[PDB]
């Protein structure tokens, strides 16, 4: 618990009160509070006097918030998703797109035809419509059409499945190279391709690459998920699905519920309150500008991984939240301003009638992480998780996605935070005891982004078994440098707070 | 627990960090050595220890110099003044009216004890702890002590009407022995106690004693007091052996001569050169002591509180102690409106087996500077404070920081400059204390007492809080100089108070009670 109650931001100090029993209500424009008897004091009933008008706010947006359950209803209207639209109007239909609009699939089915594999992809394209959108422009008005299941032109090609396994596997490897680097682009009449190689008759691998707009990387796993069901034998239940052309008419309609007002508000305002990050060598506003998107990649093997998982359960917080606390502690550091702004990935499927919904749900958190200098991780690391789970309880689906052109209600535009931060996890089937550290690192060739680029963008799957982790940077923006030494910032605050949690004497 | 920012953490903190670690540093030949696992010490580490090599070394050289057990104490030493009976003697002074606090008080009633048997264990306390028989005097102008003969000790035996009615016998009772604590124990008098039995009846005796403090401390009252019993128990219990105040002191001065001492003394003189200075919030007046007037405030935390306060401490893996030490710092920092409180910490050199049961004065200070600021948490302040006050414990000197000097020294002994220090300690005595209060609601904030002014015409100090941790309850007194804050910073700082205390260590703290819904 922090030492002054008045300077907290509202959700510290809401969950201050209700670790102690008090619990606030906001009815009719009335702010009340529940406790047992005493438990409010004269201090507390200062404070709540004195920050009111900001308390009664922050109920009113979480009394707009996405509440359950979320009732999807069939929609008899095929029109584009509101993520749809901002996809397309910021991006547009350059001549060459960004690679991060194809999403690939490369999955090896032992023991099953080619015919199975394609029968069954093209079944699971049948059943969630939106696989099969194709988009186009009229009047200026973004419109979506459906493609028909039976018309998806399934490649299928041959590989010799009897060359030795050290042939076999680079030649399996540039084919799905080959097969993802080509254009899929977002007019293009359909939004994903399927390609079957044959390596024998019973042996079979899939190539799908699907575009971004219209699959997240959830949604490629659940169908994976069915692919598995469905080939198996004998082939297993599939789990129901909401169909996201129906979740797309409901988040319209609740987005224009006036309802939301009081949510869009509050973010709006916290918006214009974010602070401004510059190049601790430049000087230059780290604001998304164009340049050359670099990849930083590194896998942090299974030994120091598991000193990571074991440090974030002593910390008693998920490995998730250790890491944003690292990486926001790594960006006060290298930027030397003690507030670090970060937006944070999500997924909004978090109720049981959003679970296997294919499609695009990605969804931001952003939170304001405070490193002063004379703090311990451990208390910087409480007070963002409070600030996670209020910026998840109150997520809109618009929240700093996609940049706009124009217009807005003042909270679509992510392009004013320099820092973007996206974990996730995936549980689907190295042990040196001498790993280096920091880990080896591999940059990549820079992708020209003639539009705005993230300026920082960390990437972290958490395998169980390996972390792989892209740290993305705007290498036209920062200098060396400043990007090495941002690395190392990032390197040093993983080291010291995650993993250091026979014995010789040297002399120093 | 581990700071953003090692560069600047303390060196307790940074060596604490660094033994969570396994990673131990050490002095040998003046250079600096770690002894770690051997791929524990990382180069961001390295670079840290080599940018603060030379605090890191003065540190250790500090600690290479501390009292280290076993504290060997040569009997039959040769008599002479203790140098805290020197500081004490020249700082106070023979005023006319000596100040209070040299009275330490004791009443204990003796059910079934005879007055003559009460007398005479009391004058064998007197007999055994050769200290209690000391007398002062000056050989041109040297403090010189000598020892009466407890043969001669004058117990005075006088009445009270046993048979009287409870409610006219206690007031009775209570108003002789407030009345006998009052006289003066001039500190240049013949005797430095005195000792008077009231007999209710012939078995049934009350013992009144006064013991000046400059000889027994209040561990020590509490020790002649367990003495007392096992002397009059029936049958008598066996008498935990005691080392010498007598032949301690030599000990202490020739430890404190030795110029092995020399880090030591330069490490504090040059933490307290770096201790900030508090200012009253609405006088901005210093508060380093000065003469005034001291007013006690006090107060008693009943049972059902003090239980959720130790739940507490538990749940936040401490001592009591340690949170109420943070609590209070916390306090001061948010009513003085400085993020940094220096906390002189009043402790007790009893800390080994060799100096229990030793009967004399045994008082000590650990200096720590609380650093709160407003954005940090509770928790993270209390972890700090613990790591200070375990460096403070291990690093203590005898002379640190105890009384004021009107001249001399050597950078640690005049505690003028702290304005707040804290006293607490505990009694496990059944019946001690403040009446049980076992309401599971009592009020709070407790009710307060408001004591006349005592007048102190030399250096008061600005700021005490005393506690007492009597198991069923905390006794508190909250000592000001009502002369240098206002009646507004008194109250502000009481309150501040007891809002810490209240909402760092009570709250949450409710077992499921009925609930209620207010409008705000």
């Amino acid at each position: 618990q922090g030492i002054d109650p008045f300077t907290m931001t509202i959700p510290a100090l809401l969950s201050e009160l209700q670790a102690r029993g008090i619990t606030l209500s906001l009815a009719d424009g009335e702010l009340s509070f529940r406790a047992p008897k005493g438990a409010l004091t004269p201090a507390d009933r200062a404070t709540l006097s004195a920050r009111r008008e900001a308390i009664v706010a922050y109920l009113a947006a979480k009394a707009a918030r996405r509440t359950d359950p979320v009732t999807i209803t069939p929609s008899a209207e095929l029109r584009p998703s509101l993520l749809q639209e901002l996809w397309w109007h910021w991006y547009g239909l350059p001549p060459r797109q960004l690679n991060q609009e194809r999403l690939p699939l490369v999955k090896l089915f032992p023991g099953v035809t080619a015919g199975r594999v394609a029968e069954a992809l093209r079944a699971i394209v049948a059943r969630h419509h939106t696989l099969r959108s194709s988009f186009h422009e009229e009047d200026g008005r973004l419109t979506v059409t459906l493609n028909e299941a039976a018309a998806l032109p399934i490649e299928f090609v041959e590989a010799d499945g009897t060359l030795p396994r050290e042939e076999l596997e680079p030649a399996l490897k540039a084919q799905a190279a080959e097969y993802a680097a080509r254009q899929l682009p977002l007019d293009g009449q359909w939004l994903l391709r399927a390609r079957v190689v044959s390596l024998a008759p019973d042996q079979s691998l899939l190539l799908c690459v699907f575009h971004h707009i219209i699959v997240d990387a959830a949604s490629l796993l659940l169908i994976l998920a069915e692919l598995d069901a469905r080939l198996a034998d004998p082939p297993r239940a599939l789990p129901a699905a909401a169909q996201f052309l129906d979740y797309a008419a409901w988040e319209r309609a609740w987005m224009a519920d006036p309802a939301r007002q009081p949510l869009i508000d509050y973010w709006a305002r916290r918006f214009r309150a974010l602070p401004e990050l510059v190049g601790p060598l430049t000087g230059r506003s780290l604001a998304w500008q164009p340049g050359s998107k670099v990849d930083h990649r590194f896998v942090i093997p299974a030994a120091q991984l598991r000193r990571m998982q074991a440090a974030a359960t002593r910390l008693q917080t998920s490995l998730f939240s250790a890491l944003l606390s690292a990486f926001g502690v790594a960006l006060a550091r290298w930027s030397g301003s003690e507030r670090v702004p970060v937006r944070c990935v999500g997924d909004l499927r978090t109720s049981p009638e959003l679970a296997n919904l294919v499609g695009y749900l990605v969804c931001s958190d952003v939170i304001e992480i405070h490193a002063p200098a004379k703090a311990d991780f451990v208390s910087i690391l409480k007070a963002s998780e409070i600030e996670s789970h209020s910026a998840m309880m109150l997520r809109v689906p618009t929240l700093m996605r996609h940049p706009l052109h124009r217009g807005g209600s003042g909270i679509e535009d992510p392009r004013g935070i320099a820092a973007t931060i996206n974990m996730f996890s995936v549980r689907i089937p190295d042990e040196r005891a001498d790993p280096p550290w920091p880990p080896q690192l591999t940059r990549s060739a820079g992708e020209p982004w003639p539009i705005p680029l993230p300026s920082i963008y960390l990437r972290l799957i958490d395998y169980g078994h390996a972390l792989e982790g892209s740290l993305e940077l705007n290498d036209t923006l920062l200098t060396a440098a400043e990007q090495a030494a941002l690395i190392e910032a990032l390197f040093d605050a993983l080291d010291r707070f995650l993993l250091q949690a026979p014995l010789t004497t040297e002399v120093l």
